[PDB]
DNA sequence: AAATTTGTCCGTATACATTTT
DNA sequence: TAAAATGTATACGGACAAATT
């Protein structure tokens, strides 16, 4: 039963996706409508995580999945940015 | 070396926890009070003992399996090599 | 069967190490 | 130089997945 997030129990068509899954949507989301071009910076972890509200881990999650499928690629001290 | 109680003239140091439950799991196997192809606790009775969480007790116990000095069976359990 | 037990996923919190800037 | 930003380590919690017993 993929625990995913649920909001409650009863009845329909079951609840949402994991909080690092929507953070995924979201940054990728910023690059495909091209509100950041490659090469840019996307918000930091630090910002990232105060305007979402979750963990730093969540975040890192996220974009650690978006770099494995080469869509982000970050530099240690330097940021994280378009692929 | 992780861990501490802030004190003056110093600074007084502690192992972490996995570490602990490390050297007590390890000391058990060493002095033979338990024997190679015997159970060790589990996971859960571990944790329940040393009042610690799983993920402390599996990150000890993983070392020590990367060690050699134990096998577990999904299902099964955790063993002395 | 179905309960135990270990394995992995998801989420949170704090501290410190490593590089850039 | 330090501050900032990413990386890894140490904890904790809950829920689910997989294989044994």
């Amino acid at each position: 039963h993929h625990l995913e997030v649920l909001f409650q129990g009863p009845l329909g068509s079951e609840f949402m996706l994991p909080k690092y899954a929507q953070v995924k949507e979201e940054i990728s989301s910023w690059i495909n409508q091209g509100k950041i071009l490659p090469d840019q910076k996307i918000p930091t972890e630090n910002e990232l995580m105060q305007q979402f509200g979750v963990s730093r881990h969540t975040i890192r999650k996220a974009i650690g999945d978006l770099v494995s499928q080469g869509l982000l690629y970050s530099v240690q001290g330097g940021g994280t940015f378009v692929a």
